[PDB]
């Protein structure tokens, strides 16, 4: 028979236990039954995104059949699934799969009980201009014969139905919801035990309410009963895995460390020992940036919120960064992105200054189909899809023209970012920092290095006079820089110098200084700028401290071990080659 | 045995050894071999830019399973790489590839031990318009075993899932990544042998780290593994003519050279003549500067910075040259490209009397998706690409 | 449901193909079908009124009030799109009465949503925390933002420290002093 080589017969798979049932979906599974209990046109097909169990509910209906859980005429049933092959196997001798295909549809309609055609991807039979799909299945519809199953995604059957027609008339969709989480987790304990066998594993309730829960919010492009089996069956692997590799119960935290590795998700890691970190993370943001404390608890904040799991799971971290340049504003960034994954560069910048809004939204979301290039949102698409727990940066956002500003209140809430491509990307797992020099004009006030009330405020005016007020309610904390303090000034000279110490590639390369803390005092009394902040520390250094270096191993005047003297205008001392 | 007729047994290679070893990559191993050990959506997929060890992964697990280093599914398992001709074989005649395509997943599926495949360009298959165009002959057995790793970039893989829709339903990517830079190291020292055999050369340990470094600072288009070993090939294949001439890759000079001859950048070439070098520039632009010994060191000293290291990686020397009207500060930024490349009209400049707010931005660095003109970068990176260090 | 966030920003070439799919509904695709959106329900939402809102002239709006209000919606839209809307309504201050009301859904969705839902309040305080939210909470020409914010700042940045250092499991509590604080559970977990 055709059917045996073109095809599976499912009802059998079923009847010998091969196949995983199909936990409650009984809406589903009744239309399909209605449908296929019709006079004519009985052929019901399950439309709905990929990763939702369409193929499963008809696995299920054919359950229900090998239980006789159906209607009279379905009690008779024998489900076969059309193979690829009745074409693939090739059309040389031209017309030879057309009679292949006629020929098995000829023996489903034949006689022999009621036989049920279940044809997966029934976009398969588009056709090159129909003809390969040689309408053979189509009076046979018609006529209310060969009951057919179909099954295909949404935008497949768009392509399908909308280029052809007929389609729509011979199939009766039928919409297949994504299960709820609740429903979700029922279908993950329904088919725990398949995965318990396989693995040689026993799994916990809870982690098959982890899978669900996780799977809903860290894997936003995948349907929950993929999504939460992925996780559950990965994590049971994953048990198998550590057996062979050298117990084997899958709980909350196997599941959470395995979708960090999945998803990025450092939450879920849940590796409490490191709460250190976590609980003292403003100190350590406080040994590489002096003072501008605020900024660090704001950030903390976010950090241990997440961390906690007590973040909004729809608010990616939001702030506001405003103050003096110099004031180590994007450096706090830049250590941030440092803390969270040590790794300065894991930032994804944004340069709000190559804005403009007759032009750059689609620097950031791309363009729409159409218009001339693609591989959309270099900024934001292209890296938000791979690094949802990065650090976002946009530098200089007052200058950034109206309209990018208004993109970003996707980001900043709900984090539901479209893109040009009509897809979305739920930056909901992202911490975004936006910085800007408004407040320049009130922190240059100089009332207090630490920014007093009123002065504050006036800062905020600019802000509001600047920006709409749909912004800056999607900013979780907008925070002022202190300005940097003369005492700042000497820590932060001592940490930049540090840095720099440590940032050669050669261990001859370093100062002793001697003028232990007179260096210090020089370097802040001639770079400690009102208005340039801290950068001007940087430039000091590198013209009176390394261009002397740079002479000096130039000359060979220096071989290591480096100290510090000053005139009147500071200076370095020789340490030739005697070392 | 269509298999073998289109594939590649990696497993046998394996087991013949004639294998690179494989460094640093035992996590994506393990998180390949752990979707590998599913039961159901078992299809890994090795993803993100070219030249990041995508297929060293593979040589890797291949080497795993010879010596079953893997768990109790893959112990007896066999791997081929695929692609090619599966595509093209059936260059006439109507479902011919078709019919490769399924009977290779037949013989995969039935009896023959747990096979493997790996697809090595998944975007070459990648269902061109379904309706049976290749990939599209997949997913219908993708739960039937047939399990089978795959790979792609960031690019193609978006391209693919976005048009498709199922792959990203069915297969794991797991993220592979450019090593840091001393895990770099580490990969061209397990490679240096092969390369010191192959050029008859030694190669330093210290010329394998500055690859490393270098590359990392050097060829921002080109990711570590690939760039620092070209970094590595190419010097060996210099020092294997020297060889040849009548050695090792010079850490120094080997690297130095190859790098300064590739791109160029001053830096990276750094001449051994200190005596002169960084000093006579300020006499030789003292002639074409008269008194103005003030401009003239103020660029040496960064230019001396430059030199050695002592700038900052991520800071390009920058001046305000700013003055009296005819000051002769332009020819000035022209002398010391002379002496910075032996080239006075090394440089890229910008007519800054052209920008207004409307186009200035695109004009210097370009338009943006969907607008008119591609010409890439304008007037500065469309140059920048040539010349990094102008 | 469809929605429309700030169609005022939307560029009038959106707007103008709205039109059709808020009135007639036969939306059309790209590729020339009929879609038909008439089964929908449609929302649109813009922020011009604020400017007349934050006069603070009635917590529902006043008449002249909302008269600027629409001043404002036929200044910035063109007639065709106004006509076509089947209401268009102006939403009430949030009145600090209302804030009452509010802080109260919030601390219950607050805990509703969390993940680990184990840990949830007590409160205590129920009129002084309450008070607290309520009055700290009441940046009227921001809506109910601040609030949302606030209780942020003050609980939950506390609580999630409290729990990498184990003070809590649930029934967490708090207290006020002249600024709200959170209390601890003296047994860790
Ligand atoms: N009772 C169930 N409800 C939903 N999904 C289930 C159920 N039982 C198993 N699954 C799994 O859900 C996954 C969804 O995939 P399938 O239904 O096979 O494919 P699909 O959902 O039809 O999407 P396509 O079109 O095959 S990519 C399958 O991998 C099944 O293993
Ligand atoms: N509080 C601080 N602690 C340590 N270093 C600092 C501090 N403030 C500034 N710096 C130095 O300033 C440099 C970067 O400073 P930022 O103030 O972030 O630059 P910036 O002004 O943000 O640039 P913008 O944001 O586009 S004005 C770094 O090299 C830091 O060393
Ligand atoms: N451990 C390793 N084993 C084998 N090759 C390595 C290894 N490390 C680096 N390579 C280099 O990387 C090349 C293959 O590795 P990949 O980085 O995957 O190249 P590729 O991008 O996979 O190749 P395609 O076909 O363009 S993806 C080799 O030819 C080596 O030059
Ligand atoms: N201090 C100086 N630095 C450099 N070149 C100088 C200086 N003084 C005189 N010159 C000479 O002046 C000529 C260079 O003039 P230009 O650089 O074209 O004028 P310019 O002042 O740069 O015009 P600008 O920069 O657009 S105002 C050369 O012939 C130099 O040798």
């Amino acid at each position: 028979e055709y059917l045996s080589k073109y095809a599976i017969d499912m009802t059998e798979q079923a009847r010998q236990g091969k196949l995983d049932p199909v936990i409650g979906r009984e809406e589903e599974i009744r239309s399909t039954i209605r449908v296929l209990a019709r006079r004519i046109k009985s052929n019901p097909c399950l439309i709905g995104e990929p990763g939702i169990g369409k193929t499963a509910i008809i696995e299920g209906v054919a359950q229900r059949i090998i239980d006789d859980d159906v209607p009279t005429i379905l009690q008779g049933a024998k489900l076969f699934s059309l193979d690829l092959a009745a074409l693939t196997a090739g059309a040389k001798y031209k017309g030879d799969f057309e009679e292949r295909f006629k020929g098995v549809l000829k023996e489903i309609e034949e006689s022999k009980t009621l036989i049920v055609l279940f044809i997966d991807e029934i976009h398969m039979l588009m056709g090159n201009g129909k003809d390969d799909a040689a309408n053979i299945l189509k009076p046979a519809l018609s006529r209310g014969q060969l009951k057919v199953i179909g099954a295909t995604t949404n935008n497949e059957y768009r392509s399908i139905v909308e280029k052809d027609g007929a389609f729509e008339r011979r199939f009766q969709k039928i919409e297949v919801a994504e299960p709820s989480v609740r429903q979700t987790v029922a279908i993950l304990r329904g088919l725990q035990p398949k995965y318990e066998i396989h693995h040689g594993v026993r799994i916990l309730d809870s982690a098959l309410v982890t899978a669900a829960q996780l799977a809903k919010r860290y894997l936003p492009y995948r349907r929950l009963p993929d999504s939460a089996l992925d996780l559950v069956d990965i994590s049971c692997a994953g048990v198998a895995v550590a057996r062979d590799s050298k117990q084997n119960v899958v709980d909350s935290d196997t599941i959470s460390e395995t979708a960090a590795r999945l998803t990025g998700i450092p939450v879920k890691k849940l590796s409490e020992s490191e709460n250190e970190k976590l609980i003292h993370m403003e100190r350590d943001l406080s040994s590489e940036v002096v003072g501008q404390m605020d900024a660090i608890k704001a950030v903390s904040n976010a950090v241990r919120l997440s961390r906690s799991g007590l973040a909004n799971p729809r608010q990616p971290a939001s702030f506001l960064f405003l103050g003096l340049s110099g004031s180590g504003k994007t450096e706090l960034a830049k250590k941030v992105a440092g803390f969270l994954f040590n790794d300065e560069d894991m930032m994804i910048r944004v340069d709000c200054s190559e804005l403009s809004e007759k032009y750059a939204v689609s620097k950031l979301l791309g363009t729409t189909a159409g218009y001339v290039g693609y591989d959309e949102g270099g900024f934001l698409t292209n890296q938000l899809q791979y690094k949802p727990y990065s650090v976002l940066l946009f530098d200089e956002v007052e200058k950034a023209h109206p309209d990018v500003l208004t993109v970003m209140l996707q980001m900043l809430d709900d984090g539901r970012i479209t893109s040009g491509q009509g897809k979305t990307i739920d930056c909901s797992n992202c911490i975004v920092i936006m910085t800007s020099n408004l407040g320049a004009e009130f922190i240059n006030s100089q009332q207090g290095s630490k920014i007093q009330e009123s002065t504050k405020n006036l800062v905020m005016g600019a802000v509001r006079q600047h920006f709409r007020p749909e912004f800056l309610n999607r900013i979780s904390s907008i925070v002022i820089f202190n300005k940097l303090s003369r005492k700042a000034i000497h820590k932060i000279v001592d940490i930049r110098l540090k840095e720099i110490e440590e940032r050669f590639e050669q261990n001859d390369k370093h100062y002793k200084l001697n003028l232990t803390q007179e260096a210090k005092d020089f370097l802040a009394k001639y770079g400690y700028s009102d208005d340039m902040g801290a950068r001007p520390l940087n430039r000091l250094i590198q013209n009176e401290i390394l261009n002397k270096l740079a002479l000096r191993i130039l000359k060979n005047e220096i071989k290591d071990k480096e100290t510090v003297n000053v005139v009147l205008e500071e200076c370095l001392e020789v340490l030739p080659n005697h070392e």
